[PDB]
């Protein structure tokens, strides 16, 4: 359970993310891509993008991230209360998308680094903290509803 200090620290630098939500979820795509690049297997209309640059002139990728984005933003807002909001994506990401919860704990560390890039002076040890631990906190609600979904990836 996050403090509500740890709250305010998640979402003073989620406000920061706001100003530019398409180009935080290029840059979080593009390093969950090259990271881990077994994870754009998963996308199969992003999958033939080869360069960072063919990546960001992609439309299609820059909507699908504020998409992203805009769920994860829903979900932290609710503070820890987020089952209603949770639960489809845990639904979606099971039974159609079918992403084991090591993907989610890279595409997490994409977010964090992301952020820490972009607003150091916002996401010091403290808010990374705590970003670390909402995203942590969303991994093990989603893994619960994967496995109540017979999905044990
Ligand atoms: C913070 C983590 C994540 C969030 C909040 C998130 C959210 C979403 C949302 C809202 C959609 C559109 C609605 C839906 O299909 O459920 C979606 C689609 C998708 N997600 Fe995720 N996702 C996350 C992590 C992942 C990861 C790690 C992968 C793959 C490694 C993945 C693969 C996909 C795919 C393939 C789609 C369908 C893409 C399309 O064809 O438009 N997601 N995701």
């Amino acid at each position: 359970v996050l403090s509500e200090g740890e709250w305010q620290l998640v979402l003073h630098v989620w406000a920061k993310v706001e100003a530019d939500v398409a180009g935080h979820g290029q840059d979080i795509l593009i390093r969950l891509f090259k990271s881990h690049p077994e994870t754009l297997e998963k996308f199969d209309r992003f999958k033939h993008l080869k360069t960072e640059a063919e990546m960001k002139a992609s439309e299609d990728l820059k909507k699908h991230g504020v998409t992203v984005l805009t769920a994860l933003g829903a979900i932290l807002k609710k503070k820890g209360h987020h089952e209603a909001e949770l639960k489809p994506l845990a639904q979606s990401h099971a039974t159609k998308h079918k992403i084991p919860i090591k993907y989610l704990e890279f595409i997490s560390e994409a977010i964090i680094h992301v952020l820490h890039s972009r607003h150091p002076g916002d996401f010091g040890a403290d808010a990374q903290g705590a970003m670390n631990k909402a995203l942590e906190l969303y991994r093990k609600d989603i893994a619960a509803k994967y496995k109540e979904l017979g999905y044990q990836g």
